[PDB]
């Protein structure tokens, strides 16, 4: 019921979405060092499978830490994170805010079928 901050990332093939250790955190600069780090969770449909994210200890799987295994949940982080639940983050309020273009740094290697739109 929670939305993410970020646009979702479509699954154009087949694979489940993946990213290196170290890659895969949505920038967001009203989020600090401490911060970066969650997951992105396949939806069920309204088609391409859309994935969102979310901090770590927010949202649909709040309640799992980080590495856990359950499908269609995927796990990332940034070096300097906390393992610590960002409840100050939260999730968005689609009221109060739209949703953040989800957006990389440079040379991140999105997988087969995945692209940022
Ligand atoms: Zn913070």
């Amino acid at each position: 019921n929670t939305a993410s901050w970020f646009t979702a990332l479509t699954q154009h093939g087949k694979e489940d979405l993946k990213f290196p250790r170290g890659q895969g955190v949505p920038i967001n600069t009203n989020s600090s060092r401490d911060d970066q780090i969650g997951y992105y969770r396949r939806a069920t449909r309204r088609l391409s499978p859309r994935w969102y994210f979310y901090y770590l200890g927010t949202g649909p799987e709040a309640g799992l830490p980080y590495g856990a295994n359950k499908d269609g949940i995927i796990w990332v982080a940034t070096e300097g994170a906390l393992n610590t639940p960002k409840d100050h983050i939260g999730t968005r309020n689609p009221a109060n805010n739209a949703a953040i273009v989800l957006q990389l740094p440079q040379g991140t290697t999105l997988p087969k079928g995945f692209y940022a739109e």
